């Protein structure tokens, strides 16, 4: 179908920016609807690696229009950051890159706020980027909050925006006894990039309706993952965006009728990063070996992830929740050397049931625990394979289990960072 | 198709609650997915008035479950009040009624907020209903809110409402210097009501799950209007919450993939309440007909609504960002006795051209000028008429231009506030 939606089914880090970068070879579009520089998506070619943020994963493509969809909350300082460094490297972002007059403006402030929240949170801190994501997605709710569009009257820009840090200050100084941001600082360092930002500014929706009823590829890449949806996840230790595919045409304006296939990347175990619910968190060897092996650090801050075996159960609530029309099971290799490979196939209630769906908040997800099935391990090599073929029964076999517990098939299997060590089963665009 | 879905495709109070009430009958479902009780949707059956605001339009038939979505801020106070006027009325509302536990929970501070932020803007106040939607929204996407779940444990709930009702209490008291919200009064008022709650919690995503699996019809009824999304809207005198179609997805569970019917409901001329850009508004004997004949008055504040011409240009804007299937055409019996009516069909930009797209924020709205296309008014009585063949070619010849002017087929027409008073030409269960 000519609109593809790639999003986490997971809690992030599933490998999302490697498989829009892959599959955006046939891609017109690749757009980014929530989220901000939270994201850390890690692609890689021919062994050249290359984490973006804020910016969608079809940028190294010339082919390919990459746009910041209305629904991102946009850190002018973070897109110059990283639009420097890939000019350096021969990348024309600028040539390449389109945004909306309506994404709100992420800005110093922002992340003084998201600072003094958490550390207001103490032992209960929401283990947050510090981007300031989330005070930018409030004031934007709240309706005070600066777009890129606002830059299109610099004078009006300033008189807003020193109401909006006035507020903002009256807060950090008095009520967190913070530090205080400063306005004419903010003014400035804005001001500095207006014209560039103000330059790839574009109607997102009606190009959508337009690159649609033509008929060409669009891609649309997620951020985070489904447990971390505003909505839908482990409240309050989520992420302040819905990350499940709602999300696609509240942040695009592309109409929700119009998504054809949702690919929801699966990897062959779990992670998480941040504080929050985690039936199958490992803080064994395994545990150890699954990060070792994984290479399993923020993208974006550097933590080490935690680890966990893959959980059926959510994944399931990610199907559901997603419309899934297939996944991309990612990161098979490091599971290579295991003697036994366990899949969690339902939870056991803390009052005694047995139950196949999940809790909503994170209170709800208190004394849960999993019930597993264990599978042979494999001895033989996965990294770098590109045909099934090459996957030992046991893995194959662990593929055929994780379809039969969803119902939903597998129709990517990657073996490597490196965009080549994959095969496609079923080609999205296709479908 | 199933799943389908009306809502509001101008600024609200297009007729929503009507449509739903007469399209239910066929539902299992009806889910209002966001807003709160800012909407005020008015039934009528045999002449008998009600006007529901937090409660979904499926109430008064007990074939169908009334769902009130993740998506929805609720006000437990409005929740109890609506709850009994229905019971005395004969509605078994409870028995009917189904709730979110990741619902937030809008509490009298909320209210407070609202009222605060809303002065403090003075003459640039955004119009809200004072219903403290806003603030609501702000709490959810902070992280700090409250939701239906939380009260599953009154003991944590308690702490958990101290430290937010603090925290907002600081500003109201200090930034503001407004009246403080008590923390014990909002304490009992909200547990006198805690089980009554709870009592209505279902698991909404997986209810959809089956119900859509065994092909149930469900209906989504939407709140406040496309123009008054707080994305895609007249930003920021919109409502702060994706009255657009994406909602739907995001404020249930529903997967996006799957809708079937996205129903615009469309007025035979305009409306505004509150604050914001309004291009065909009549301030002329026109503009007080049209209200006077309308009895445009808001179903929940009372106030006057603006009127003015239909607006083709916003109206498409409508089209794509909701993935219209469909319109139901409301209130053409207003239209009787107008020698002329006119529709806008382009906007004339404060620069001199003529575009056919329309402006995201309001700033942006400006000195935007709306050019018309005037057409034939008609003598004929249209009230109550449920064929096409009551009405005037004149009628009918209006309908046929909104219908070029979009490229999307009126498949309801709407003549009257009684269920009755309407022709369905196309049921969006069929399609
Ligand atoms: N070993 C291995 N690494 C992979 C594979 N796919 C992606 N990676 C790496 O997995 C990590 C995915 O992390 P991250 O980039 O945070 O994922 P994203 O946030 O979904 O894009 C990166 O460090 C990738 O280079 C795979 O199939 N095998
Ligand atoms: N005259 C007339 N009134 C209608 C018609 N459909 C609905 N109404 C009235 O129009 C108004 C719609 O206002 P509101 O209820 O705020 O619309 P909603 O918010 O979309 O449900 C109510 O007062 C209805 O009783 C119609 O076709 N003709
Ligand atoms: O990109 C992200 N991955 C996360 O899990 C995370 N953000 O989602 C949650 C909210 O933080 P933020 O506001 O930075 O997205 C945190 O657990 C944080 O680590
Ligand atoms: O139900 C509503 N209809 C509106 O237009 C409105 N709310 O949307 C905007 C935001 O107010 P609220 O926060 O009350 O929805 C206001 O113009 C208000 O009138
Ligand atoms: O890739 C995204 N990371 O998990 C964010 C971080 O490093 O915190
Ligand atoms: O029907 C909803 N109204 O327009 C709200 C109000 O009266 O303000
Ligand atoms: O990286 P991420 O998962 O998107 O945040
Ligand atoms: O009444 P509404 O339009 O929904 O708010
Ligand atoms: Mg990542
Ligand atoms: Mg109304």
């Amino acid at each position: 179908g000519n609109n593809v939606v790639v999003l986490g089914t997971q809690w992030g880090d599933e490998g999302k920016g490697k498989i829009v970068d892959l599959l955006t070879e046939r891609a017109k579009y690749v757009v980014r609807y929530q989220g901000g520089h939270n994201a850390g998506h890690t692609l890689v070619i021919n062994g050249e690696k290359t984490v973006l943020h804020l910016i969608p994963s079809g940028i190294l493509r010339e082919n390919v229009t990459s746009i910041i969809g209305n629904g991102v909350v946009l850190s002018p300082a973070a897109l110059m950051k990283e639009m420097k460094e890939l000019e350096d490297r021969g990348i024309p972002v600028r040539e390449r890159l389109l945004l909306s007059e309506a994404c709100p403006l992420i800005l110093d402030y922002h992340v003084a706020l998201d600072n003094a929240r958490e550390k207001a949170r103490g032992a209960k801190a929401i283990g947050t980027t510090g981007r300031g994501i989330g005070p930018a997605y409030e004031d934007k709710v709240a309706r005070r909050g600066l777009r890129v569009g606002d830059l299109f009257d610099k004078e009006t820009f300033a008189e807003k925006l020193k109401e909006v840090m006035e507020y903002h200050n009256f807060q950090l100084v008095n009520y967190y006894k913070a530090e205080a941001v400063d306005y004419q600082k903010v003014l400035d360092d804005t001001m500095a990039v207006a014209d560039i930002l103000t330059s790839m500014v574009v109607d997102v929706s009606d190009l959508l309706d337009q690159a649609r009823q033509r008929g060409d590829f669009v891609m649309f890449e997620g951020a985070q993952g489904t447990l971390l949806d505003i909505d839908h996840g482990t409240y309050p230790y989520v992420t302040s965006s819905n990350t499940t595919a709602g999300g696609v045409a509240t942040g695009s304006g592309l109409g929700p009728r119009y998504v054809d296939y949702v690919l929801g990347i699966l990897k062959a175990y779990s992670t998480r990063v941040g504080a929050g619910p985690f039936p199958t968190e490992l803080f064994d060897e395994t545990g150890e070996f699954l990060c070792k092996q994984g290479n399993e650090f923020g993208a974006t801050t550097g933590r080490r992830r935690r680890t966990g075996w893959l959980d059926t159960v959510a994944v399931r609530r990610a199907v559901q929740l997603n419309s899934l029309s297939g996944f991309c099971l990612t990161k098979l290799d490091v599971l290579d050397g295991l003697k036994e490979v366990k899949l969690c196939v339902a939870y056991r209630m803390p009052d005694g049931r047995e139950v196949t769906t999940t809790p909503l908040a994170a209170d709800d997800w208190k004394g849960v625990e999993p019930i597993y099935e264990t599978m042979p391990g494999w001895s033989e090599s996965t990294f770098g394979v590109k045909d099934r073929s090459g996957l030992p029964q046991a893995a194959l076999n662990y593929i055929k289990r994780i379809e039969e517990l969803t119902g939903v098939p597998i129709d990517i299997i990657s073996t490597g960072p490196d965009r080549t060590e994959t095969m496609i089963l079923r080609d999205p665009f296709d479908a």
